[PDB]
């Protein structure tokens, strides 16, 4: 209704005196560290609790319809987890079989550690890509083959399959040591904030620029040519010049192959979601597409008769603990650190879309520390990183799933599929491996839609979206994500630089400022010039604060006072012989400062004893208390600039003038 | 006096609604360009005059009795200038004559072309020690040392002196090239906002950790041992544990030499400074120290007696210009812009304290073209990087100087330092101008003392000083400065990233809202719960701002929510078988908000939404228009959450609670 309120003038002291502050809490290390370290036996129930989640929702079950319902979804889900990891098992250049044990392991270990009941853990399309990536480059094939086979005139050095896959796994399983050992100290050092840096503008390009790696090295896949895996600056761009330039040296029955599996996967899956009402459970259509190909693979022998390329090397069967071969760290931190952010963001984001669809929450460190143990147990078996596709676990979701009981399930078919099954899979083509991860590819292609949307929006996050785009292109893709985080913080400390400063007037008989440059019928006071300045003063928008002083007076407070003793000389010769009209004071309305950056009140200072020198007065209108405390530490509050300069409200500083101008002429 | 205002209750539509906005200016990427493009000659008169700022000063002399200041200072500065600059030429491992033209030809160039008048432009003890950094680098002595001699076992291959260091010049001056073009690009894109980073604990402590530096190498030259120039990690570590095992290896004469000029020239500078008011003109202590250490040194053969280090290689004459060994640019990249930041931040500074005190002010862009020009033109006559040493343009100033024009004077006494007079430096040690560079650098040693005035002051500050100190010595010099850069920006994003927000609560009979947790008797409305909430929100503070307001509601918007569905099951089931108490409402104090990061923004939407479910009202105090302005933009004014829900003052949305509980029960 009315806003009518009467008190006096206030400005800095007339409310500090009569208003008494509260007593600082009291440090006391000692107290504090004895405190924090509970000996009540409540304390540990909580962390034994929290540790690992399976003591919660395995006794709160509801077998009734629980127990069929995860016996169905995990089924479905380990059909598709399996297919999922023959196929990334591509992507990491190991042999296929260490796919389907990085799709047992890291699942039986998100059981009694994991916090989310939507996630299926296990393989992941960029984070494969990676690890492939780094193997060739720390591991190329150059670098393995033997000259043996009596050539025709020099030595016959043919490729050396065996040892160099070996090799290759060995050398995957150190680095997931490395980034389970990594994820396990961010989780234990509580640190959580440092994947806040992962803006969705951020995470959206470098997932378009992975997948975009992805379509290349799977059409390299397809095409079954030899690329010489270039790696570095535009390996990309120069894989991509290698593969048409090598058009002929390919398959053409891989190649229908792989188009008729590619076009029959996107049409199913559009299908599918164009009629989402018609059937619930969404039909595997890469399962029966794989069946399809594996059985028209077998009758013909398209090994022999048309050279196909098929797997033709699954073990089927367990293998002992491997250690890790310790001492390669040197090479792969970065990689394992890249690696590592990537896959808890990826993860982190699925589980929280799963969860907030599903109406619950789960924790961040308690991920972190669950995926730590799960890629330090999966590092002892010879498997690649783990984390959650989101293809695979929308599976697990639509037909039904409850926790992950449902997961442990479909362990069970990864497992069925490493002992006994899974030689029926001898005549399977990489082609066909290789192309349903394309499909799967046409939810992160379908981002780059979102970028004229982002251009409306505010432009500095439009313009982080492309920066990590490209850049995760040319300068490799572990360094794409380094030169965007980089880029996202120099984005932050720009738009706190180069603030957005107004011309703040007062509205006709109200006690409301508003911009001038945004109102046409606004008045100032007679001398008086506000200023509102956002993004706080510190080292680096100390000129920018300056200059906008300067256009917002019209003038310079030190050419002034240089014409000023310029001028004076004049006057002091006569007695032997024989501008700053308008601004009468200024308001600076710094409501939007959090800190000062003494470097930055050292400054302010200086602001002030120039204008006094010219006869202008300047004054605070909005200062917080947290920042008149850092002041008064920081040395301002001298003998001649005191607290009175500074106001409570914007209107008491204008009042004040009034007064002051009104009773002293 | 009064403070009494009585207006409605504008929150956010009742403002806009009468108030007409202003028309925003158009863009016409047409007519903007051809605006800026200014055909009128007086455009062309003021460029010319910035650009070359001799045409201001020159024709305004006032000869009556500047020029009689000009030549006593100009020789005052002129005899100390030859020696700095033959002293600084050992820092850069060039020889001893090409230190002298780094003295007269960076003053010709800044004369028609500079923008102060109280700078010596010349050598610099720190920026000398970046360029012989990479002198040692590119050009070792392992890599020009030949075999001859007919030794006693191997090949004699003992030192290389000629065409050795004449390789070193070229080196040099090369770098100096790709400096004064970097300058140039600054000052060319109008790019000034770079040097602003350059915080002054950050250049304090850069500073300060080069100081330690010099007095290591500069011992080498003093205790005469040959070092191994490591350099890389630890170089300064390195290098000092060598110089402690191989004390037997030095020089008598050269320690007793050096030593006492250091305890001499060291006590009449702080005599000097001690007894100003006595004497204006300060004594050349520097001068008088190294003719008598010549004299000393010609009458006694201190090179054959003593077998000390003395010059012996001054040809005393010019050289013909030499053009840039282009080529080597790549290796130097970053070599050459650590040295042209730090050139133009310290001539930045020392520019700026003389300038304040005799009442003048110097261009920032003009200064990049200044330093730009001499630097190159420097380059074609086998000079190093000039800059302004501040104890070199002490004594201009002190003994009386008016402009450049005693620069140019002091000149003219460089120039009878190469044709004439020179070769009488024979005999003169190499320990003792080797001894004056160590007694400036009490002046940056001295700055260790503010690191304890900086713990008491803002303690982010502090941090970078010592961490800028540290960084500096472990991992080189040149790649110190980028550390300390990326640190201090680094600071500014953790400070806007973990805000200082309040417990903000009403004072009694007043409109004035101020924090809770700084004063005693503060009560709060029934039910409502006031939040502010600085540092912008952006992608990083997202999850921040979630658990501050958890944290001041006391409960979790989602974990409520968990639980009355978890409890509704309960009631829905009883049909067919036969927390959220105090709060109210909440008052987001969003005022020190400048930008919104549209990626952050989605989180204020949910915000609203998941506290709309438990029946909790979100509203806001103090948004600017600026902000608002961009959630229009960025899709947040939907059919529920309208403008209504915003308010203009934080008092405004505890007036519309008050007046709508009572009126809507």
């Amino acid at each position: 209704c009315s806003y009518t309120v009467s008190r006096p003038v206030y400005s800095e002291l007339a409310f500090q005196q009569q208003r008494e502050r509260r007593l600082p809490e009291r440090r006391t290390l000692r107290d504090s560290l004895a405190r924090s370290c509970s000996c009540s036996r409540k304390r540990a129930f909580g962390v034994v609790k929290t540790l690992l989640p399976i003591l919660d929702w395995l006794p709160k079950y509801r077998v009734k319809e629980w127990l069929l319902s995860d016996i169905i979804s995990g089924v479905s889900t380990g059909l598709v987890g399996t297919l999922q990891g023959m196929a990334y098992a591509l992507l990491a250049a190991v042999p296929v079989q260490f796919g389907l044990y990085s799709a047992f392991f890291p699942i039986l270990t998100y059981f009694v550690f994991g916090t989310s009941r939507h996630i299926s853990v296990g393989p992941f399309p960029v984070v494969s890509l990676m690890v492939g990536s780094v193997v060739l480059s720390m591991a190329p094939d150059d670098h393995f083959l033997v000259p043996s086979g009596n050539g025709s005139a020099l030595n016959s050095t043919t490729l050396d399959t065996g040892t160099r896959d070996a090799a290759r796994v060995l050398l995957a399983s150190t680095l997931t040591l490395l980034v389970g050992i990594i994820q396990l100290v961010f989780g234990g050092l509580q640190i959580g904030f440092i994947v806040r840096y992962l803006a969705d503008p951020l995470v959206g390009g470098f997932t378009t620029a992975a997948a975009f790696q992805v379509l290349v090295s799977q059409l390299k896949i397809v095409l079954n040519v030899s690329t010489k895996n270039y790696n570095g600056i535009l390996s990309i761009i120069y894989t991509l010049i290698e593969i048409f330039q090598n058009i002929g040296d390919t398959n053409i029955a891989d190649f229908i192959a792989g188009l008729l599996t590619i076009i029959v996967c996107m049409a199913v899956k559009e299908l599918n979601d164009r009629f989402k009402h018609r059937i619930p459970v969404p039909i595997p259509i890469e399962v029966i597409v794989t069946i399809i190909a594996t059985a028209i693979s077998y009758g013909a022998n398209l090994e022999k008769n048309y050279n196909a390329g098929i797997v033709k090397s699954i073990p089927s069967g367990f293998l002992p603990p491997v250690l890790p071969s310790v001492g390669l760290f040197s090479d792969m931190l970065a990689a394992s650190f890249s690696i590592a952010v990537v896959a808890y963001a990826i993860a982190v984001s699925v589980g929280k879309v799963y969860a907030t669809k599903h109406d619950y929450v789960i924790d961040g460190n308690q991920e972190f520390i669950a995926f730590g143990i799960s890629n330090v147990f999966s590092g002892f078996f010879s498997c690649f990183v783990a984390t959650t596709a989101l293809s695979r676990t929308a599976v697990q979701e639509s037909t039904g799933g409850k926790t992950q009981v449902a997961g442990l399930i479909s362990a069970v078919i990864v497992m069925v599929a490493i002992v006994a099954l899974g030689r029926l899979l001898e005549p399977l083509q990489k082609s066909v491996l290789a192309a349903v991860v394309i499909a799967n590819l046409k939810g992160m292609f379908m981002q780059v839609c979102d970028v004229p949307r982002l251009w409306k929006q505010n432009k500095t996050d439009a313009v982080i979206w492309v920066f990590t785009c490209i850049m995760s292109i040319i300068l490799g893709l572990d360094l794409g994500l380094l030169a965007g985080l980089l880029f996202a913080l120099l984005t932050v400390v720009l738009r706190v630089q180069f603030p957005s400063w107004n011309g703040l007037g007062s509205v006709p008989s109200t006690d409301i400022y508003k911009s001038i440059t945004h109102y046409k019928n606004l008045e100032e006071p007679e001398g008086v010039k506000i200023l509102r300045f956002s993004s706080p003063i510190f080292y680096g928008n100390v000129d920018g604060f300056k200059k906008c002083i300067n256009s917002t007076v019209g003038f310079d407070a030190i050419r002034v006072y240089n014409k000023r003793l310029k001028a004076l000389r004049r006057i002091q010769k006569l007695i032997k012989k024989g501008p700053k009209v308008p601004i009468h004071s200024l308001v600076l309305d710094c409501g939007a400062v959090s800190f000062l950056d003494v470097v930055g009140v050292r400054s302010l200072r200086m602001i002030v004893k120039e204008f006094q020198r010219i006869d202008v007065n300047v004054y605070f209108a909005l200062l917080q208390d947290d920042v008149l405390e850092k002041m008064e530490q920081c040395g301002f509050f001298d003998d001649n600039i005191r607290k009175d300069r500074f106001f409570l409200t914007v209107h008491d500083a204008i009042l004040h003038l009034q007064n002051q101008v009104k009773s002293r002429e």
